[PDB]
């Protein structure tokens, strides 16, 4: 039913209905969701294909493509301010992504974002996951926009840890290793071992150093350790960061 294209990256292919399309090779309540920050999931076939909407760039080429001189702020700005509202959008529909990354954010020539692949490498994962918590909440997601937040300011991951545990060391070793004070519960996780070693938060105005205070303030409660105090989607958008967002268009080489 569909002319192969090209394959993006199961494997996903761009893909010839004439509607150009997505074409997932591996459900059907969410092809009834619809928000501008969400890519829109066409059809499902079981014969397990998914077919969603094409976007031509993504997140991840577009900070390489900008890499030597990075993404301007306002358009930093309003990427964030777009994944939070699909984020809430998510969120209130009491759906979770779980892989975010900067692979999974579909940009257009219109100044969009969109989330994508949704989990329905380990650089984005937040710390409840890595230390094994069943039941995580929508502050997972939070916590890797946060990340995502911090690589358009700096240019580089935030946390680009090689394995699960390498990745905390690395979390632990910028914000702190936690303890009962910060994350109540936290040394009853179940991948928690006392014999962690104690690193103290480093100073944050080090970590994503050209932000502005506003900025920080956000960033810091997007990676808050207690998933009971992350910021949630709806109140980050909310924050003053945002007091002066805009929608610039992008400079796409496609
Ligand atoms: O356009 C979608 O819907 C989509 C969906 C998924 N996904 O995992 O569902 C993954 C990527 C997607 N776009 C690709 C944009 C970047 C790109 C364009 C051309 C060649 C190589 C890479
Ligand atoms: O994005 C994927 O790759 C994906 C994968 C599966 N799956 O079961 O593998 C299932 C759904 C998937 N996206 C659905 C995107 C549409 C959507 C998302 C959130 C809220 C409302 C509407």
């Amino acid at each position: 039913n569909f002319q192969k294209v090209e394959k993006i990256g199961g494997v996903v292919y761009k893909a010839r209905n004439g509607e150009v399309v997505a074409l997932k090779k591996i459900i059907s309540l969410l092809k009834e969701l619809n928000h501008p920050n969400i890519v829109k999931l066409l059809d499902v076939i079981h014969t397990l294909y998914l077919v969603f909407e094409f976007l031509h760039q993504d997140l991840k080429k577009f900070m390489d493509a900008s890499a030597l001189t990075g993404i301007p702020l306002p358009l930093i700005k309003s990427y964030l301010f777009q994944l939070l509202q699909g984020l809430a959008f998510c969120h209130s529909h009491r759906v979770l992504h779980r892989d975010l990354k900067p692979q999974n954010l579909l940009i257009n020539t219109e100044g969009a974002i969109k989330l994508a692949d949704f989990g329905l490498t380990l650089w984005y994962r937040a710390p409840e996951i890595l230390l094994g918590c069943k039941y995580y909440s929508t502050a997972v997601d939070i916590w890797s926009l946060g990340c995502i937040f911090a690589e358009m300011v700096t240019r580089r991951a935030l946390f680009p840890g090689d394995s699960e545990i390498d990745q905390l060391f690395r979390i632990f070793r910028t914000l702190g290793t936690p303890d009962e004070v910060v994350w109540p519960g936290v040394t009853s996780m179940p991948d928690y071992k006392p014999s962690f070693p104690k690193w103290a938060r480093q100073d944050f105005s080090k970590v994503v150093p050209p932000l502005d205070e506003d900025g920080r303030s956000l960033l810091s409660q997007m990676l808050h350790y207690d998933p009971n105090k992350r910021i949630s989607a709806k109140a980050a958008l909310a924050h003053p960061f945002f007091q002066d967002v805009t929608k610039p268009v992008p400079h796409l080489r496609l």
